[PDB]
């Protein structure tokens, strides 16, 4: 195998890859939006696919849950498979008082409670920062689709089942728009390989107000977000 | 769904659960060692199963890669599914000079470069410690099967593709026997719920000498380890 | 006085302020690029001015050297003077192998060795992140002026006379494009007040190769950068 | 002298040493439980003794209060005196809701607010972990003596007169069974020398309920603990 | 220019330099308390002067606000200008129950929330400590002038506009007498160059009780402090 | 007993106490320098004595080895026994290029690798600072005795048997004059109780050059140091 976690051969991934946490959602994206899709990985059930979107090569693959998991898959894609651009597509919570369930959030940089980025920069603050060309492609794609977007900071946590008091309130005070679990691990790996990464997420829950999206609202949100991402890949 | 990551109903999991990173390995364990095994989860491809081993209810499920991933699944198993004992079964590297490829390592406690345990104990050192009854059950099971074991410390890292200089040498000097990515997140969650956890791993690689197990040797080591874990479940 | 560090009255500052470290450079900017200019602050010699650029009111003020200094002035400008946008205009070093002396760098986010942002976010990683509208306005203004730009991360240090081994090589590995001393302190304050900030710098020195801009090159670069910033204010 | 802190000659200590904080308690142990006893150290009043228990050579020595103090004595015992096993015998508080005054606690691993173990492992989490053969010998000795035991985590603090809010409640939540001041410093030193260590303590106080052992209860529990430790040495 | 921040020639600064944050206060000191004063620096508006006090050469110069700013100027004064002694003269707040507005505080050592001193001593606690000859000269000069003094610890913060809860109360508990923003950065630089530094401040505000000196009181206490500092320079 | 570690009754200690690590040296000081000395404590062998020196009440007591040990005894002395001044008297190593074996070092402040002071000041830098009146009394007493002294910083380590690379060289660069194990824990406790503390040590070893005092030289150094300390108590 080309890597311990991927059975794809070199060349089996396009230079642009969408990634989501759930491998079954990766399969949904390939089936519904990729032309001439071909499954290229099934190791550990982490399905990945390669085909085209509007004539341009494009891949989609699951990355699992958490920074350690996306770090494995993204490091391999950039290093072994020579990927140039990864766009993470997912869902998030929000704490921001001006962000609402169903909003589309385009991430410019992400904080974290993980140690992985301090360990890369001699213990200092290393901002996990999206590539500007990627952010701009997502923003402009949404503008062309007449879909409004929130643009700003995410926060990537190691702990889904948080017990931490005061965190949500501090995140809200500094206008973090998205809370998820992976983006802060992706962007520094792109940096290391001279490559590009971004993230776009739809708000499923407001963590402060407790508003929540219905399953139908989540479907429409996903459809908006994935079309934004797909159209962005044509400009990248 | 009972949890955002598991389609099982309460009661679908036995009180004892073996967990490995790869859901396809969980299916192999259920197929080959569990009687009357039924699949109880498929969400995100993270296959879980429930059957019996020598008459006693037992489950097996994948937990994904990394502390954040196992934390989600273990928190849900203890909290929602009322599991009482989780034994992680997997592979590891070693840096210890007196430990060799194919050795079976039983983990008493695990260090980490993750922040998750400092955040549980006001920033202090919180040892991720296996339950003594679980450790002893594994040790005695291996004795009955005439399989030698190494017993001691593991180290759980967030970063599979380590670039850290000096780490391996310090781990070796203090006789850490296993390097993996999850056990340090499992043990404190078991503590939180007043439950039990342990870990057993087989050495696939020596990180210092660079010895490595042939695919046939890894099959033999896996069969040894899983028999130890399965027989231990009868005493727990 | 409206603040302990500023003699201006509320309203004396325009809603957009350009800031540089040297107050005499703020005077040079007012003298050479603003019409209708008046001095509005002289406290501590930290000269500030308000005039117009192509008809639109604009202010320019020194911020002194280091995160604590810019934090004082920016907190006051957003809170007391009701400023909406601050753009830092400065010089920097670079470590990036594809960035050269004379280059104009537009900052998307900034790392730091300061503690000020950990203290804002319960000790976690808080990325000091530029406002996307400001970044975009700078990028588009440079394109319209036919000036190439580098876009990416800065690193803000507390110590001008660094003695730290290994830092430059790590910054280079992750493609930090600018090394300066203030931007990481500015962006979180803008966040706190729900306001906007950005930073644009010209490269005076390559920290790795030791190339250094001549006096003539520094004048060329300054004239490019300040025109980019001034034209961007018209779109903000 | 063979060390700066010990007047004993190499060979004067048996390969197994019981250690307690108070040198006058080391003397009580020698006087009441060792035959053929000889005093082998008087330096700094830190009395140490060597004799026999049921025919087998055994030493007992004070270690003073705190991690720095036990670290000096244990480093010397392993390095200079070639000791193979140190068992700490002490008293502790408890926070655990199912542990009571009078209980005997056998320590599997120890947390701490000391920096000494982070400094051994490149700033990471290093669990101070008891040797499994020692833990098991103590557990089986107690079973053979018909004495129930609690087995689990300790917490070693640098500060006897704690002023820290919320600590006790977090220790209780994760079921720490013993609070004392030394074991977290002993176990990594044993690791460094490829040797063995353990700890057994009697509960003098419940930190949450404020129950406290009477002098009679402290005698009963001491008699239990020391007999467990002594009988365990015959198996080690 | 001899440094990037100073137009003075080597020799233009006397061996002893008084420094205050505001360059216009440096000018006031030179104009009203030095004889034969001449301006030796105007770069960045950071006025510096050299004259005499009672016939002995003495310089005074602004240092700007915050540890990064004073670090630049002090490093240059010791390294390039061969200054032997720097005395910071400033104002402060106090939290100490036994210190009041108007009091003159002589600093023996300074705490901080800056990272600059940990970075100098391998991450450990490095006390920013005033030189004993300087402290003693200030104490003895005040005694000869019949001016009472408080002698003790300062705290240097990076953040003028503090939002930190509990800090003032902890500083009060341990009898910190002065809160300011620079001295902790000065003392270690003096150590590095084998030179001398001290700090003397007047209390403008009581941070706990909210008492505040009137403008007249601030002038009277400034006059006391500057006379102490000037007379101390004759003993140094 | 009035404390868990001291059998003295309230009033049995004088307001001034000399403390050293070795209780047998406390007894030597009492026997050779105090008049009408009475032993007031022998709990844990930590001998303490009270008598007079040149007519003035004075006590001497051992404090054991390390910050946790001295913290217990000093906290009790200030809180229960109402002690006003503690002077630690001991030996040290040095790293400073202009400090030599046999030198007398008077400590103004102490660094540390302990966590105890960060935990007192919300994780910030808290300088362990000697009381200026105590420092001055020691300096002046040595002047009157014509004994040269070095005055400056100490470093208090938790680990006698250091394995840390680069520490000694950094301590030397910043002119730390004494390396020992206790003073950084003493000074903040004196602060807490509104009391006074200092430290004086003689250099037994040069850590860089490896020079070492002979036993006879250590005796003469001790005699010089203890006379300085005793004479200083008359001024306090």
């Amino acid at each position: 195998m080309a890597t311990p976690h991927n059975s794809a051969k070199v060349g089996d991934f396009a230079e642009t890859v969408l990634m989501c946490g759930d491998p079954l959602r990766a399969k949904l994206i390939a089936d519904n939006y990729l032309e001439n899709a071909k499954q290229v990985n099934s190791v550990r059930g982490m399905l990945g696919f390669t085909g085209t979107y509007k004539g341009k090569p494009l891949s989609v693959m699951g990355h699992g849950m958490g920074i350690p998991s996306i770090s494995i898959y993204a490091e391999e894609l950039y290093n072994v498979y020579k990927v140039k651009t990864i766009i993470r597509v997912g869902t998030c919570g929000t704490v921001d008082p001006n962000v609402h369930v169903r909003d589309v959030c385009i991430v410019t940089a992400s904080g974290t409670d993980s140690n992985v980025n301090r360990m890369r920069l001699l213990g200092h603050d290393f901002p996990a920062t999206a590539n500007f060309e990627v952010v701009s492609a997502l923003v402009e794609s949404a503008k062309a689709l007449n879909i409004p977007t929130q643009v700003g900071k995410a926060y990537s946590t190691d702990i889904f089942y948080s017990k931490e008091q005061g965190l949500n309130e501090a995140l809200a005070q500094y206008h973090f728009i998205a809370v998820e679990m992976e983006s802060a691990g992706l962007f520094p790996i792109a940096d290391y390989y001279g490559a590009r990464a971004g993230c776009i997420c739809t708000v499923s829950d407001h963590i402060i107000t407790h508003e929540s999206a219905t399953p139908e609202e989540r479907q429409t949100s996903f459809q908006n977000m994935i079309k934004i991402a797909l159209e962005a890949t044509l400009k990248l």
